[PDB]
């Protein structure tokens, strides 16, 4: 299958996208599903897409926040039936050469862990909060582990953030050669 | 100068809002200021004011970003001739109160250093990143200072967010007390 551009134009595309997402997460896209789709539709963001034949199994995008330096990474979803099979890291990698081709420096993301699936949650993230980041340890096959593969770091945390001890977990990527 | 709900249907006072922070951040606020105000609007968003007999002093919002549990604080701005008397206090505790009664548990920002205000920034920030934001220092009065004696504390920071060594410095405080 191939990695390219999301064809903001193609209605069938927008529909597979839409159930993914709300396949995925029932929870954050359940009415305003189709309409978020839009929102990642917005010229001023990147949307790729991952299909097999004519089946989407795939989406990245990535939200401008800082001018045209700084990036969020947004959303990043695999069908749950084709995952562990490089798409991941296939949508990934076409979207940091798409952000850099727009001058942007860096990529960051948020991946919270709500159900203990790393020793960051379930514990006070406001006592030996870098100590903790620097040994933190996948508990469950948390995909921080996913993006740190990928060249992110773990910059940062937001303590309890979804809640007490659930927090949201902060990674980074400069995509492109430091000036040196 | 009374600090309290900010009347999201005054047309000047929002001007003025529209004024100061184009004033405070011409690089953030320009010809489509007006509807970043209109953003800042929102219902789900707290909007809390300094006014003093009729003009704008200060302004603090509030949006909900993780459920409503976990808030961003943005924006914070306090007319320059009006500093440093405790209007930044001030809105940042009424703000912190009134998250706190819709059910929020921790205040985040993300404070840019563009100027060489910190020690984190003209670094290579993914050399030895946590042992220089643990040796932070404030070199032109750069107002992570300003949080940081709110009761805040940097819980990271973005690397070359706003161009090469020109880092985001992310705060956060849980604002009620652990069950
Ligand atoms: C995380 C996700 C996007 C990865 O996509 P994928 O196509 O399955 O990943 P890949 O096959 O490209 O994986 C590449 C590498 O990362 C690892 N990896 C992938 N997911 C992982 C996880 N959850 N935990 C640990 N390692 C993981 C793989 O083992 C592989 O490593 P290896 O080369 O050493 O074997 C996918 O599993 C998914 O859709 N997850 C749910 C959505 C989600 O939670 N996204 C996080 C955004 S906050
Ligand atoms: C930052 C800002 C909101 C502070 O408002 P303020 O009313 O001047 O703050 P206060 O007078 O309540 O300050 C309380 C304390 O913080 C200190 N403080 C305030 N601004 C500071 C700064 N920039 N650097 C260091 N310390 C600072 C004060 O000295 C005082 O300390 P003390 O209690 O030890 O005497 C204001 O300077 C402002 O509007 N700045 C421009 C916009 C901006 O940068 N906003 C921050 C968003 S990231």
């Amino acid at each position: 299958m191939i990695i390219s551009e999301f064809d903001r134009n193609n209605p069938v595309l927008k529909d597979q996208l839409s159930d993914l997402l709300r396949l995925t997460w029932p929870e954050e896209y359940g009415d305003s599903s189709a309409e978020e789709v839009e929102e990642m539709m917005n010229p001023e963001r990147i949307a790729v897409a991952a299909v097999d034949q004519d089946e989407l199994v795939g989406f990245i995008g990535a939200i401008p926040q800082y001018g045209i330096t700084g990036w969020e990474l947004h959303p990043l979803v695999v069908e749950s039936s084709r995952r562990k099979n490089q798409i991941g890291t296939r949508l990934v990698n076409y979207l940091e050469k798409e952000v850099a081709s727009r001058g942007g420096i860096t990529i960051y993301l948020g991946t919270d862990d709500l159900d203990h699936g790393t020793t960051l949650s379930q514990t006070d993230l406001y006592e030996h909060t870098f100590d903790k980041v620097a040994s933190i340890q996948n508990l469950r096959e948390h995909p921080y582990e996913f993006y740190e593969k990928l060249g992110y770091k773990i910059v940062g945390v937001l303590p309890n953030a979804n809640g007490w001890d659930k927090p949201d977990i902060w990674m980074a990527k400069t995509i492109i050669p430091r000036p040196d």
